[PDB]
């Protein structure tokens, strides 16, 4: 998270951190069993970390769960990053607690203008590199359909949208792929890509969740 702020410990506690001896993506608790993070966010042996905020250390409140399944969507495609989500079930259930939560699924679309709170444990550098060992938020607005077609022309599916600051200065960035988008308490968006990180008009661009609860029930109720 480029241009954002320290949240807070446990101020996001459905933001999970998934781990494989080192943090390298994030995600989102939809319920007790279930995480939901970007496809290109797939490995195997995933540590899926709840209740985190300095990922660095033993705080208390953490919960480390191996995942059992990661599931991709059939139809994510690496190249142009359509579909970029994937389906995390926890090995046992996580405790849900005021510091491990889930997060609703959208009952629609959000709309342009929409303010959202994207968080994570990404790049805080529009240049260069620097990791943070507690968790970063920012506040950003969902873009029209036609500035992030603007902005990446030929690149925009029916499964992204943009939200940002064409300005320059605040945007998610590496490391914080899979993590969530939350607008008026719901999961609407996954952290997916963009042209380098918080660059002048060049949003970031994120997996609409909006299109997909069907499929995440389905699969779910099936897994
Ligand atoms: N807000 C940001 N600027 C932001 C930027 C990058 C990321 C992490 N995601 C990525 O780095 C992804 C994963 C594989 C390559 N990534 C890309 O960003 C590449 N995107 C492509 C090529 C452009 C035309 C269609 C989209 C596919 C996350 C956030
Ligand atoms: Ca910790």
């Amino acid at each position: 998270i480029v241009g954002g702020y320290t949240c807070g410990a446990n101020t996001v506690p459905y933001q999970v951190s998934l781990n494989s001896g080192y943090h390298f993506c994030g995600g989102s608790l939809i319920n007790s069993q279930w995480v939901v993070s970007a496809a290109h966010c797939y490995k195997s042996g995933i540590q899926v970390r709840l209740g985190e905020d300095n990922i660095n250390v033993v705080e208390g409140n953490e919960q480390f769960i191996s995942a059992s399944k990661s599931i991709v969507h059939p139809s994510y495609n690496s190249n142009t990053l359509n579909n970029d989500i994937m389906l995390i079930k926890l090995k046992s259930a996580a405790s849900l607690n005021s510091r491990v939560a889930s997060i609703s699924l959208p009952t629609s679309c959000a709309s342009a203008g929409t303010q959202c709170l994207i968080s994570g444990w990404g790049n805080t550098k529009s240049s260069g590199t620097s990791y943070p060992d507690v968790l970063k938020c920012l506040k950003a607005p969902i873009l029209s359909d036609s500035s992030c077609k603007s902005a990446y022309p030929g690149q925009i599916t029916s499964n992204m949208f943009c939200a940002g600051y064409l300005e320059g200065g605040k945007d998610s960035c590496q490391g914080d792929s899979g993590g969530p988008v939350v607008c008026s308490g719901k999961l609407q968006g996954i952290v997916s890509w963009g042209s380098g990180c918080a660059q002048k008009n060049k949003p970031g661009v994120y997996t609409k969740v909006c299109n997909y609860v069907s499929w995440i029930k389905q699969t779910i109720a099936s897994n």
